[PDB]
């Protein structure tokens, strides 16, 4: 008499609106078995109708008694079969077509840990959706995000049950009234689908981490983990099997490499070190040392070598940018100590939740003294100060927190949080997402993010740059950094930015344990060049 109308879910789309998830009807054919005259008859007689199979009959006599108590006498449909039912109404009065909808993606694996998906309702779901007080509103609703965007919106993406006033025999004839659902709203993402097709493609059988963000907003272009999987087949209700075929895959599908793999950040930490190290003002533009390969902790016979096993000779922090040198930064973390130093790159986001509008996120570790007593119950020898200088040791971050701290540099300091979500569609209107979070680090005007951002450059351009390599003939410059973090095979990590002189794409990507062929440069001068030049 009066019944829930489930709410369509709403769309999700990519930067230029192309659909990233839609909507698809399913069609069935339902009764309410009771106020049948002669069940077992009527289904003979629909055999030809909508091609009825024994099968069709099993499946509906288990869900008979299975049901408390209208049930699915055929689910699906063909529009053919709808139309050959249509015309014979009148011959049934009792069964009628019903309309669903089911989730579909598209780009299938290419999205799967961005967007995510939705799967069938639980009793857990049940029980929590009970305990937040808005069970009654998922009363017509079969699916919910369990992961990515289709989860962290999914309040958003649901909308609002409607109920309609309806007349019975006991198939609905008529609608008395009707109190409309309201459609969840559609979400426009900052995700360039084009970009994250073609990244796909450049990572294929890499264990790797891409982030692509614009600088200027802290939108992300492109968000990659690989390897990944099929979303659609968890909208299906995913078997126990395949679920864990994928749970046991050494490679690691499930895991959003992005936002959930922590690795060491290596010598990409070194940037945010010098700005650090001369805001603190341990060193200044000129301070320069001798670097013969290697460095004596001093006070101690512990010997840490230099990657340059005879030194680079004498550095200052520009040139110990450009090569990458170990030498100058294990000074300038001696010097800072571990509790400038830590502090410092809390500010650049490390050891932080960054703020995507994604559930699945680690925060990582940047060491304390506190921490190491409290986790490991020592306390803290310089020995651990030493290799925190150049992103090893204690320190791991995901390729999200590293994407943030270079977006924080680009920008003198002033935090942009990284973020998926461009526009809400609310009431026919696509609002657009705001920035809440307004962090400044130290001085917009201090010239400090210049030296180590004119080090970067270097590392790309100038003939003594580790990556002079991967960006020649650019007809922009861009600025980078890279890094080795050993563990069989070391993690190769590179950041990157370009036009230099104006911003408007940075790279953070890891290929764990090297790339199951290209160089992390190759690929980054690759995507810098998709999105510059075409
Ligand atoms: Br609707």
């Amino acid at each position: 008499k009066l019944v829930p109308i489930a709410p369509s879910r709403g769309m999700i789309f990519d930067r230029n609106g192309t659909p990233l998830a839609l909507n698809r009807t399913i069609y069935q054919l339902e009764l309410m078995p009771e106020k049948i005259e002669n069940l077992s008859a009527t289904l003979n007689a629909l055999r030809p109708i909508v091609d009825l199979t024994d099968d069709d009959i099993a499946n509906f006599e288990k869900e008979r008694k299975r049901s408390r108590r209208s049930i699915a006498v055929k689910t699906p449909l063909t529009e053919v079969q709808v139309a050959r039912f249509a015309v014979n109404q009148f011959r049934f009065p009792g069964i009628e077509v019903k309309g669903y909808q089911r989730r579909f993606y598209p780009y299938g694996s290419a999205l799967t840990h961005v967007i995510g998906y939705v799967s069938k309702i639980n009793d857990k779901d049940v029980e929590r959706l009970d305990k937040e007080g808005i069970l009654p509103n998922y009363a017509a609703t079969h699916d919910i995000g369990k992961l990515g965007i289709e989860r962290y919106y999914e309040s958003t993406l649901h909308g609002k049950t409607g109920y309609e006033e309806v007349e019975v025999n006991g198939r609905v004839i008529r609608q008395l009234h009707e109190q409309p659902p309201q459609a969840g709203k559609d979400i426009y993402l900052t995700l360039d689908l084009s970009l994250q097709i073609y990244i796909e493609k450049l990572l294929s059988g890499s264990r790797a981490a891409v982030v692509v963000t614009d600088p200027r907003t802290g939108g992300i272009l492109a968000l990659v983990s690989n390897p990944s999987y099929d979303p659609n087949l968890f909208v299906d209700g995913i078997s126990n099997k395949d679920y864990q075929g994928l749970l046991n895959d050494t490679n690691r599908p499930l895991i959003n490499r992005a936002t959930q793999g922590v690795y060491p950040p290596a010598s990409t930490v070194k940037p945010y070190i010098a700005v650090s190290a001369l805001s603190a003002g341990v060193i200044t533009k000129n301070t320069s040392l001798f670097d013969p390969g290697w460095w004596q902790l001093p006070g101690s016979e512990k010997r840490y070598r230099d990657w340059k096993k005879w030194g680079h000779g004498r550095l200052n922090v520009t040139k110990a940018l450009e090569e990458s040198a170990d030498t100058f930064f294990y000074q300038v973390a001696y010097d800072m100590g571990i509790d400038r130093l830590s502090s410092w790159m809390s500010k650049f986001g490390y050891g932080e939740y960054t703020g995507i509008d994604l559930s699945e996120e680690r925060a990582g570790l940047m060491p304390t003294r506190e921490w190491k007593q409290k986790r490991h119950k020592k306390p803290w020898y310089q020995g651990d100060t030493i290799p925190v200088g150049i992103g090893q040791g204690y320190w791991t971050a995901t390729p999200i927190q590293m994407a943030k701290s270079l977006m924080t540099l680009i920008n003198d300091g002033t935090v942009k949080t990284p973020h998926l979500l461009q526009s809400t569609r609310i009431d026919g209107v696509l609002v657009p997402y705001k920035q809440e979070d307004s962090t400044q680090i130290g001085s917009i005007n201090s010239g400090y993010w210049e030296i180590a951002k004119d080090g970067m450059y270097g590392v790309a351009n100038r003939p003594n740059g580790t990556g002079r390599k991967f960006f020649e003939g650019t007809p922009y410059k861009a600025a980078a950094k890279s890094g080795t973090a050993q563990v069989l095979r070391d993690h190769k990590l590179m950041v990157a930015f370009a036009p230099y002189e104006n911003p408007t794409v940075s790279v953070a990507i890891i290929l764990e344990n090297g790339g199951a062929g290209p160089a992390v440069g190759t690929i980054t001068r690759q995507i810098l060049d998709h999105i510059l030049l075409g």
